[PDB]
RNA sequence: AUCAGCUUGUUGGUGGGGUGAUGGCCUACCAAGGCGACGACGGGUAGCCGGCCUGAGAGGGUGACCGGCCACACUGGGAC
RNA sequence: CGGCCAACUACGUGCCAGCAGCCGCGGUAAUACGUAGGGUCCGAGCGUUGUCCGGAAUUACUGGGCGUAAAGAGCUCGUA
RNA sequence: GGGAGACUGGAAUUCCUGGUGUAGCGGUGGAAUGCGCAGAUAUCAGGAGGAACACCGGUGGCGAAGGCGGGUCUCUGGGCAGUAACUGACGCUGAGGAGCGAAAGCGUGGGGAGCGAACAGGAUUAGAUACCCUGGUAGUCCACGCCGUAAACGGUGGGUACUAGGUGUGGGUUUCCUUCCUUGGGAUCCGUGCCGUAGCUAACGCAUUAAGUACCCCGCCUGGGGAGUACGGCCGCAAGG
RNA sequence: UCGAAGGUGGGAUCGGCGAUUGGGACGAAGUCGUAACAAGGUAGCCGUACCGGAAGGUGCGGCUGGAUC
RNA sequence: CUGCUGUGAAUCUGCCGGGACCACCCGGUAAGCCUGAAUACUUCCCAGUGACCGAUAGCGGAUUAGUACCGUGAGGGAAU
RNA sequence: UCUACCCAUGGCCAGGGUGAAGCGCGGGUAAGACCGCGUGGAGGCCCGAACCCACUUAGGUUGAAGACUGAGGGGAUGAG
RNA sequence: GAGUGAGAAUGCAGGCAUGAGUAGCGAUUAGGCAAGUGAGAACCUUGCCCGCCGAAAGACCAAGGGUUCCUGGGCCAGGCCAGUCCGCCCAGGGUGAGUCGGGACCUAAGGCGAGGCCGACAGGCGUAGUCGAUGGACAACGGGUUGAUAUUCCCGUACCCGUGUAUGUGCGUCCAUGAUGAAUCAGCGGUACUAACCAUCCAAAACCACCGUGACCGCACCUUUCGGGGUGUGGCGUUGGUGGGGCUGCAUGGGACCUUCGUUGGUAGUAGUCAAGCGAUGGGGUGACGCAGGAAGGUAGCCGUACCGGUCAGUGGUAAUACCGGGGUAAGCCUGUAGGGAGUCAGAUAGGUAAAUCCGUCUGGCAUAUAUCCUGAGAGGUGAUGCAUAGCCGAGUGAGGCGAAUUCGGUGAUCCUAUGCUGCCGAGAAAAGCCUCUAGCGAGGACAUACACGGCCCGUACCCCAAACCAACACAGGUGGUCAGGUAGAGAAUACUAAGGCGUACGAGUGAACUAUGGUUAAGGAACUCGGCAAAAUGCCCCCGUAACUUCGGGAGAAGGGGGACCCACAUGGCGUGUAAGCCUUUACGGCCCAAGCGUGAGUGGGUGGCACAAACCAGUGAGAAGCGACUGUUUACUAAAAACACAGGUCCGUGCGAAGUCGCAAGACGAUGUAUACGGACUGACGCCUGCCCGGUGCUGGAAGGUUAAGAGGACCCG
RNA sequence: AAUUCCUUGUCGGGUAAGUUCCGACCUGCACGAAUGGCGUAACGACUUCUCAACUGUCUCAACCAUAGACUCGGCGAAAU
RNA sequence: AUCGUAUUGGGCCUCUAACCUCGGACCGUAUAUCCGGUUCAGGGACAGUGCCUGGUGGGUAGUUUAACUGGGGCGG
């Protein structure tokens, strides 16, 4: 659940985390670790791309099964709920009948001794992945693809993922976390349950080097900034930059959404927030 | 209790000194407890009693005089 | 010497000067203010003042109540 | 309708989408801020989301008290009648202590249809920082914690034994006119309304579900303000208790 | 060794005073107001939160120590 | 005249040139292709010339010369 | 090749204290919550050298040095 | 005909003056004397004391420099001075590796890049690959040597990488034993194709009875003078078309008739393949990794003891009970302890881009055995009759020969087991090598041993916290890694010392001011000053006791006080370690204790000396208020370190995935190999209370109904 | 008040005196609620004030041993 | 615009054959997440891309911001 931390040190006081009481094994499987780095948010090209971001604490990778497709009719028991901290979920191992082991996001409330069975004839228990030829209309979804068969892409937030509304003709409907409706194929792959670590909203972060460690830089606001760096530079005391926000980067508050994308037909309306 | 914990010779045993007389009265060595909500330790007041006044009684108030003790002698100690 | 409380009339100023333990007494005709008489109480003492009891069953053990005047804690489990 | 978790239903409001359909719709003691001519109101079809369960529904049931009601499942407490097999003084109340607790308020993270403090306008008045109208932010919903106060009222602590009745309701045992249908008649215990004796009370009034006559223990009160306030102590992150 | 007096240093209690401020009661009479007592002209009150010179107003929940029907 | 982008002609009473524009007459035939001679230039070689300098001049360099040296750089850059 | 940032691989931090969760025992409950006792060394924890900084002062300022030296000064298991 | 006339432009280049023989001669260590060479000696050489560093100011490496290394010659030029000296200059000499560092081995970040994509062009990207250590695989010590080089040369003993000899164990292909397995002919899942039977619920082609009455035909009453209309009844009709029976056809379950078996009855264990032994550009294991922390066993190393050799040092006493010096010895080859981990066979299954005896998984059997296997410090033996050493003899720039003892104990690491165990979150590279499996071959390979043989190239001197690198210098600066002795000590602080190296290149004198570095000072203690700036002061360990406030951690080492030296006794005490010996057994590098021996803190008494017993060095000033900032942090290298910045806390907005925003005229890459509890942007800055009013202006988000307007279409009139 | 010109505002505490400081008043030129307001345990080489000790910072300087300054010997600078 | 004859473009709904796909499965390939081709599967006469223009456009660029003045600036 959620533990507070004791203040110690005055660094610390309100540091408070979620202990991971649902780990069960320590070492994560060796065979499957590629070869991974942080990349100090700086693309090949040495330029920094993205600021505020960078730097930290060296982490490896692991090949997760986002896309399950290429066996189906065999079960598989959930071998060990270890934790990878390249995503805010956890990853619950499988051996699966055949022996092949693959990684695949924990969903909520999973522990150790449940089957997990892939395909169409799968039940409604969490962690079944099964297109939606072969789901009631109004459960609650998770690691949503969009297409039959090209790699799922959506739906996996920690605490609340897409819910399924509706199926008409050959497209099927789909609920945002944001309030929002999309249109998808009734042929993609989803899977059933919301994803767990759902009280990892309730990490209290706690200090710098924690941070660093995550991966963030320092972030300096831009009325200190220099006039020659910021729009907002400049100023003997503080002041707001006499002007309405912008990133220095040109372009201030509004629309970024391009239009026209070839699933912008197959949206409804956009997110409305603060209703 | 608009005072909840107090105490370290403190508590208990043994061995010594001590005093007219027994005794942590004093010392050494052993054990950790005794007193505590059937009000401890703290705070304010005040000499106690036979008596006096009041009240049918219960009770309440009080310690004039006398008398039975207690404590003191400008303040604090000590001893022959 | 108004009623509590056995003892009243006149004269002098009228919301002034003043009385007083509770109620309370004077705003031109006071048995309640001041003076006279008159009467009452007490008496070598007479009142005022302060402390204490009684009435106070007003801390109710004898001897109070908790619907509205003051009071049933919000209600249970339950240690001593 | 005792409590908790999960699943599920319909009506209604609002919003969105698409027809039809035209200049008004909403409003009060009267009118204007409000939305419309960019197509409102009305009305049909569909969808979305949140809250709460109209009738049964009552001076009726349960719970110790706050309180509790759309269905369904899951688990569970309390109470009642008969046989009385068994335990054989285990009963009661309970200072300090501990647990539960209306609404509002606070933190974190979600939800948020309707309603609605605060705040804007429109209206009345000499005056409105109110009563009225149009909007609507907390909150009202969910989970975890908190505060622990109400005219928390039956303004009456609990338990036991006794003391005349009449009239309704609910639950269960029996017996007899006996169709053996019948609130038929009778006996019994528990709960809950109303009116009434003796009695009590200053009166209103209570009256077997006592304020009657007693026993056991517990809390509370000693003229009105000051004041349920200052200081001190305890709890609470704070409001505060 | 003990030992009264004296001096070092910080904790409790009783206090006395203290600019100014907060609150209360008594004066009498004036302005601002209509709060409550009759369905007091918005039924009252209680707990609670917000608001306003002021009595008060509103929200939610509770009682009738509320009158008509 | 050429180019980017769209449109888009005739084959000879066809066209475009004749410095916004056309009737009659006037001069040449576009979308295909190349072609020596006069010209510009001199890192190199040869032969000469100079009212050009004679070692702070003349090329930075008559001599260890783009050497020493400075600068990690593109480079800069000596005196003798 | 300094400095700013990042990337990958190595290395560095003498010594001394503070004592979270967790763990077992005895209380507390019906289960808790909680209460003490023994292990724990978690900490951008504490004191303090190597190391990294540069707060004060003096000297120097045609210095030993185109930004230091000497006394003190801060972090010193980490945003190093 | 002029490059034709200088005195200046903080002019240019060269030369030379004064300031002037003035300042300085480069630290917190310091010298003096003797003898020697030399023409000259504080500075060089040799001897004796003194001084300083000694986590360095000693000894090694990497980067860097390149001859500064050694020897011989000389001292005009350089060394801040003379210099016989030098890191000066001239000549000669000096660097020896299968095993130490790189290449023939492989990869990270990243660079290059065939084809390819994009780009007028130049070009930019990245695939297959190839490069790229700061990483990983893979092989040493003691002693000795001359005037300079030693893990390289020699002696002594080994190792592991790679090529060959052939003999000995020994194996099939061309014979054939084994284990099996699999692609062929004949039918069945009371379940239950098709006419029914028993039981149950409902109703299409309205029969009977009642009621309501689209509309029609009307009887009686009311109503306006009669009319519309209203009230009760009758005849239907139903705004609101079944029962009954039979043939026939279809639909639902039964047994059975022809085709679908209980894999063999002959053949064809006759013929065709093959597993040795190498075997992959392939597949799979292994190789393969964090921070922190404690405990245990050991080692380097240190201190004492036995033993071994020597000692008489002009001083009062100690001639051995005392003193000084030794009291060493590797790699490898055996043994496999403490300790860390892990279980064994049979059969089938297709999951690992094809197949698998390999890797996984399921059925079963065997297993709690210190059974079995791997790893693994250390100790013991060999290595070693060897080497070396304290010292004895001749012999001096120095060489040679001989050569004693070589054990116990204790202390003890930051070193080894340890890439381990326990716990935390912030969850900890790649490939090569190695083991093994098959695909594609195949008539000769596999294991040991006597023997002669063959193992590449390059670095190898010297300096390296400095006069040899970077700073223009022989500069008070900077520079990464490895060795870490003794006494006090908590220690790598600090003080003094060993090994070892220095007194670092200007000196000799004179009580001047004055400047700089320090010590002390009557008495007052902040009266100077902007400020207690600077100075001064406390400072260590163990105890006793510590407030206001608070987020219950703190504040707090709060403040303050007491003891601290030496000797003796308690005390042959307690503690650790551990021999002989004892106890025991799966007998071994075994568990229990442990007289003796060694080391050892703590306390209480008694006594003693000084003014002072943490006496040196080293080593917090404390307390009370108020402002800003929550705190640790970072920055104006070289005038400012804060109230600035940043940080965790929150808010708002934009982001639906080749996302937003980027870098890029583009491919592409980051974002992220992440997916609205995630990312970016902006503002504030822990925590408590909260965060009021205002949408005219400017921005942003909605609705474009009206008017204005581009380009392009369109050709009225008019001129010629 | 990090905002206040008059202003050393007025009043109270500290000293002999306090334009600084601390605590209040509001006459806020020209505070104010995310360019955030008010407090806040802890920290700060932050800012300001007071206190005990301490001292040559001072009253008022004196002496002492260093390294220069001085003379001699060797080499030998510059700003202008 | 020349309710039974005419006016050539707008508005929509469709289908695949242009076009798109960072969807799948194969191949070059013995190894290749690049690239190219085929098939299937999704969008589709749209998105995308030019040419012209209208808008927005301190993100970027080149600039300007007078003189007189009893010092300048503010005044005139
Ligand atoms: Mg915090
Ligand atoms: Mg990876
Ligand atoms: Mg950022
Ligand atoms: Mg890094
Ligand atoms: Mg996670
Ligand atoms: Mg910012
Ligand atoms: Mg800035
Ligand atoms: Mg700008
Ligand atoms: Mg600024
Ligand atoms: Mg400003
Ligand atoms: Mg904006
Ligand atoms: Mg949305
Ligand atoms: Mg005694
Ligand atoms: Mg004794
Ligand atoms: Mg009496
Ligand atoms: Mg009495
Ligand atoms: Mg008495
Ligand atoms: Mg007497
Ligand atoms: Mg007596
Ligand atoms: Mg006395
Ligand atoms: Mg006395
Ligand atoms: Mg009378
Ligand atoms: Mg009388
Ligand atoms: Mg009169
Ligand atoms: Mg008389
Ligand atoms: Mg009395
Ligand atoms: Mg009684
Ligand atoms: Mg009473
Ligand atoms: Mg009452
Ligand atoms: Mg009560
Ligand atoms: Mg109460
Ligand atoms: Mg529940
Ligand atoms: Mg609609
Ligand atoms: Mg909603
Ligand atoms: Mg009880
Ligand atoms: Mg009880
Ligand atoms: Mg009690
Ligand atoms: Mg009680
Ligand atoms: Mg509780
Ligand atoms: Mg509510
Ligand atoms: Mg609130
Ligand atoms: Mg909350
Ligand atoms: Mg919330
Ligand atoms: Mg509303
Ligand atoms: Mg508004
Ligand atoms: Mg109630
Ligand atoms: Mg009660
Ligand atoms: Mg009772
Ligand atoms: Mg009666
Ligand atoms: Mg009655
Ligand atoms: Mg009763
Ligand atoms: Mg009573
Ligand atoms: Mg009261
Ligand atoms: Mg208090
Ligand atoms: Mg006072
Ligand atoms: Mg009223
Ligand atoms: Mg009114
Ligand atoms: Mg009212
Ligand atoms: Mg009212
Ligand atoms: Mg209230
Ligand atoms: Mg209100
Ligand atoms: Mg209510
Ligand atoms: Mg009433
Ligand atoms: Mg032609
Ligand atoms: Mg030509
Ligand atoms: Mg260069
Ligand atoms: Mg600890
Ligand atoms: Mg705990
Ligand atoms: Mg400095
Ligand atoms: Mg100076
Ligand atoms: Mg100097
Ligand atoms: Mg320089
Ligand atoms: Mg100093
Ligand atoms: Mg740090
Ligand atoms: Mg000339
Ligand atoms: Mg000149
Ligand atoms: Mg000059
Ligand atoms: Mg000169
Ligand atoms: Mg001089
Ligand atoms: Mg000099
Ligand atoms: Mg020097
Ligand atoms: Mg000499
Ligand atoms: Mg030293
Ligand atoms: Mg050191
Ligand atoms: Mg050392
Ligand atoms: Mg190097
Ligand atoms: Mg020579
Ligand atoms: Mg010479
Ligand atoms: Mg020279
Ligand atoms: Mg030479
Ligand atoms: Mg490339
Ligand atoms: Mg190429
Ligand atoms: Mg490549
Ligand atoms: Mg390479
Ligand atoms: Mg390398
Ligand atoms: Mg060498
Ligand atoms: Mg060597
Ligand atoms: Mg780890
Ligand atoms: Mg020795
Ligand atoms: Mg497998
Ligand atoms: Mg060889
Ligand atoms: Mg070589
Ligand atoms: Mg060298
Ligand atoms: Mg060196
Ligand atoms: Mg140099
Ligand atoms: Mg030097
Ligand atoms: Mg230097
Ligand atoms: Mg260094
Ligand atoms: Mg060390
Ligand atoms: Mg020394
Ligand atoms: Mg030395
Ligand atoms: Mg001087
Ligand atoms: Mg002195
Ligand atoms: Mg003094
Ligand atoms: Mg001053
Ligand atoms: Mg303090
Ligand atoms: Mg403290
Ligand atoms: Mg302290
Ligand atoms: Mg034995
Ligand atoms: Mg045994
Ligand atoms: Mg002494
Ligand atoms: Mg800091
Ligand atoms: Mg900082
Ligand atoms: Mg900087
Ligand atoms: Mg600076
Ligand atoms: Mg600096
Ligand atoms: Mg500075
Ligand atoms: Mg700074
Ligand atoms: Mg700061
Ligand atoms: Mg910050
Ligand atoms: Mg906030
Ligand atoms: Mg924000
Ligand atoms: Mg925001
Ligand atoms: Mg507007
Ligand atoms: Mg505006
Ligand atoms: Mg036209
Ligand atoms: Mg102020
Ligand atoms: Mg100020
Ligand atoms: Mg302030
Ligand atoms: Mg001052
Ligand atoms: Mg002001
Ligand atoms: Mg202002
Ligand atoms: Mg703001
Ligand atoms: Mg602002
Ligand atoms: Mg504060
Ligand atoms: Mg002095
Ligand atoms: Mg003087
Ligand atoms: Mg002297
Ligand atoms: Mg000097
Ligand atoms: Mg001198
Ligand atoms: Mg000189
Ligand atoms: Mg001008
Ligand atoms: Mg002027
Ligand atoms: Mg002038």
């Amino acid at each position: 659940g959620i533990r507070k931390y004791k203040p110690t040190t005055p660094g610390r006081r309100g540091a408070s985390v979620s202990d991971f009481a649902e780990i069960t094994r320590s070492t994560p499987e060796k065979s499957l670790v590629r070869p991974l780095h942080g990349k100090g948010g700086r693309n090949a090209h040495g330029r920094i791309t993205t600021r505020h971001k960078g730097g930290g604490h060296k982490r490896a990778y692991r090949v997760i099964d986002f896309r399950r497709h290429d066996k189906d009719g065999v079960n598989a028991k959930v071998a060990h709920i270890e934790y990878d901290p390249n995503r805010t979920a956890n990853i619950a191992l499988l051996h699966y009948l055949d022996g092949e082991k693959r990684y695949i996001i924990a969903p909520q409330g999973l522990k150790q001794g449940d089957v997990i069975e892939s395909g169409a004839n799968a039940d409604i228990k969490p962690g079944n992945n099964l297109p939606l030829r072969n789901i009631p209309a109004g459960t609650v979804i998770h690691a949503v693809e969009l297409r039959p068969g090209g790699g799922a892409k959506l739906a996996r937030s920690a605490g609340v993922s897409i819910q399924l509304l509706g199926k008409e003709g050959t497209y099927a409907a789909l609920r945002m976390p944001s309030g929002e409706i999309r249109r998808v194929d009734v042929r993609c792959r989803a899977t059933v349950g919301e994803v767990g670590n759902a009280e990892q909203s309730n990490i209290n972060w706690g200090k710098a080097g924690r941070m660093r460690w995550k991966g963030k830089r320092p972030t300096v606001r831009g009325v200190v900034m220099n006039p020659v760096d910021h729009p907002h530079g400049g100023g003997e005391g503080k002041t707001s930059g006499g002007r309405h926000p912008v990133s220095p980067w040109g372009k201030p508050e509004g629309r970024t959404r391009k239009p026209n994308k070839p699933s912008d037909k197959l949206i409804v309306r956009r997110r409305r927030t603060g209703k």
